[PDB]
């Protein structure tokens, strides 16, 4: 895995973001996870969904860097999303949300899943403590 420079455009939800990437807009959507529905009627808007919104739209907004980093699977989902694990300032955001317990380990499609089991030990480890989506 290789990690690329991109620039954040607008944040969109707790796992969905628009950036400049390689000179063109693109959204892009978080792998192996995810954040509650504030958008989609069928859902309508789930516990923590803003809260996982929030979270995110910190984190990206108040980094300096923001890079993406592919799987060695498609880049793409059907609706066109790129997909891959994002870091702001070197830390990654779809770690991060699991890790305070703001997003499920889901998903997971190989062999798009390089990161599965450092995501997994982290959801664990918010389980036991229970956090939000775990309380
Ligand atoms: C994260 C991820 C989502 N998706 C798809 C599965 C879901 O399709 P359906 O829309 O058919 O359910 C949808 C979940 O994304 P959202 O959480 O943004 O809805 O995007 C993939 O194709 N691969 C992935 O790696
Ligand atoms: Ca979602």
């Amino acid at each position: 895995l290789h990690k690329e420079p991109a620039t954040l455009i607008k944040a969109i939800d707790g796992d969905t973001c628009k950036l400049m990437y390689k000179g063109q807009p693109m959204t892009f959507r978080l792998l192996l996870v995810d954040t509650p529905e504030t958008k989609h009627p069928k859902k309508g808007v789930e516990k923590y969904g803003p809260e996982a919104s929030a979270f995110t739209k910190k984190m990206v907004e108040n980094a300096k860097k923001i890079e993406v980093e592919f799987d060695k699977g498609q880049r793409t989902d059907k609706y066109g999303r790129g997909l891959a694990y994002i870091y702001a300032d070197g830390k990654m955001v779809n770690e991060a949300l699991v890790r305070q317990g703001l997003a499920k380990v889901a998903y997971v499609y190989k062999p798009n899943n390089t990161h599965e089991q450092h995501l997994r030990k982290s959801e664990a480890q918010a389980k036991k403590e229970k956090l939000n989506i775990w309380s």
